[PDB]
């Protein structure tokens, strides 16, 4: 998992079918300043310091058809 | 996932069977400038930025037998999205 | 896998549902100096060597339905 | 997914179980000159350009149990 | 997949459960020069020249409850 701050929104409207609720939040990885975009459901704000998981268990942690998301913000960092 | 811009397409002479329609496209990452090809089903274009999934997440998306697709396009970024440095 | 050195840890309190019972320790890349936050059931302490297994057979090793968890020590080093 | 050139042919001749018909290939990724082994089904050869994927779909191509391969020549380009 | 050299020996004092009977080696990918951990059940030796596979495909080689595994090494290189 990484330590990231959020850093921005994205919003994709033309989008595949699948998605499920929620944002799409660009992050900055501590330390290495690496950017990526997470999924988020928490409710996640600009500037809050957040724990990410990557791959396939960003994607099977939702119910229903398993969403082509491969970043999700599991937690917020106190 | 990642932002990327798509640069290109990618012409194949033969591929392995379980294949779904759609386009290899070249895609070049914001900030790195790294390269890679992504899967697209949406019709997307030369210069288009585009949201990218990588990893088994990007064949999962597909109906019927896993394609061995490992980078998928899901969306186009819309112009009001935003960025700032942490 | 990798060998890494137990360097910190995370708090936090707003977590989605599903992580299993353990700490979220951070970890350093022998060697690289790389960082990430790794999922810890064993009680590794902070200056530990330890092993690192990444991506979702971290997840996969707890039965069950899947914690979203991308990285696992899985030993201490001797 | 990446563009490669195929390089040489590997022979590995103790394996593990599980390993399907084909063979291993030696590619270099284009710009970066990094070179990985890559399992090949088409019948490739060196100096061939080449579409790689990488990871598990390499391996849940292949019907029935899963093989312990993560990378896959997917076409010729 | 990778090329890499066995380098040596990697021992454990404490691990989690479900680790399959083998070794734990330490490899070097000839590329490169990077060094990681991965499996073995072949009985591989230092100096010998191997081939490894990554991420989940390692641990679902194994019968019984997953791995926590994500480097196997499946062949030695002729």
């Amino acid at each position: 998992m990484l330590r990231a701050t959020v850093t921005g929104n994205v919003w994709s409207t033309r989008r595949i079918e699948g998605i499920p609720a929620g944002a799409f939040l660009e992050v900055e990885v501590e330390g290495t300043g690496s950017r990526m975009i997470a999924f988020d459901v928490l409710g996640s704000g600009v500037g809050e310091h957040v724990l990410i998981a990557q791959g396939s268990v960003a994607s099977s942690w939702f119910t229903g058809t398993p969403p082509p998301i491969d970043a999700l913000i599991i937690g917020s960092i106190d």
